[PDB]
């Protein structure tokens, strides 16, 4: 099936997903002398003091911190959006090194990794049905650089340890997603998609200008994860990022 490897990279997602083609695919470079500054944009509102996380899945692709959507307890609204967004999980995308791993890109500047913080439009009452919609999802994109250390982080660090391959799961309560937030939340956004297959074109991107960072031995506990099954060949999970897709007819606004 699709992965990041040389047979079976993005590069071949087209095969099986015609759409990895289309109009408004994820991610982009953000240009950020051609993005334009939009005053009619709100300000971000991040509700999440009452999120409430139940584990932690090593899909394959990534390592997904599953949150309970059943009620409105961790909700983004305003920016760019029109109602209440649900947080479904959160999960990273992250390099080999440390010169690469993000997706999205500012002016060809690549970061260590990007965190990407799910949410579905409550309008459509399941993800599955948010899915099929043009504004169906609404993703929080945050970019890593090597530096200090995330204090906030590190519970995640510490329990990679048990999920290590493809299809392990472990309980995850009471993680507060706060502790992910850089200071500030100016951002950037545009229509696009999912970064993964099938594709999808149903989200409304949100890139914040401010990088958070993490320490360099944090990013490499991410990079001791595996792609692979539990008695599978090694094959370490690094470099599971999407490079950026051509524009097209698109506008990146800025809310700064
Ligand atoms: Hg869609
Ligand atoms: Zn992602």
């Amino acid at each position: 099936h699709w992965g990041y490897g040389k047979h079976n990279g993005p590069e071949h997602w087209h095969k099986d997903f015609p759409i990895a083609k289309g109009e408004r695919q994820s991610p982009v470079d953000i240009d950020t002398h051609t993005a334009k500054y939009d005053p009619s944009l709100k300000p971000l509102s991040v509700s999440y003091d009452q999120a409430t996380s139940l584990r932690i899945l090593n899909n394959g692709h990534a390592f997904n911190v599953e949150f309970d959507d059943s009620q409105d307890k961790a909700v983004l609204k305003g920016g760019p959006l029109d109602g209440t967004y649900r947080l479904i999980q959160f999960h990273f995308h992250w390099g080999s090194l440390d010169g690469q791993g993000s997706e999205h890109t500012v002016d060809k500047k690549k970061y260590a990794a990007e965190l990407h913080l799910v949410h579905w439009n409550t309008k459509y009452g399941d993800f599955g049905k948010a899915v099929q919609q043009p504004d169906g999802l609404a993703v929080l994109g945050i970019f890593l650089k090597v530096g200090s250390a995330k204090p906030g982080l590190q519970k995640v660090v510490d329990v990679l340890d048990s999920i290590k391959t493809k299809g392990k799961s472990a309980d995850f309560t009471n993680f507060d997603p706060r502790g992910l937030l850089p200071e500030s939340l100016d951002y950037w956004t545009y229509p696009g998609s999912l970064t993964t297959p099938p594709l999808l074109e149903c989200v409304t991107w949100i890139v914040l200008k401010e990088p958070i960072s993490v320490s360099s031995e944090q990013v490499l506990k991410f990079r001791k994860l595996n792609f692979n099954g539990e008695g599978e060949p090694e094959e370490l999970m690094v470099d599971n990022w999407r490079p950026a897709q051509p524009l097209k007819n698109r506008q990146i606004k800025a809310s700064f």
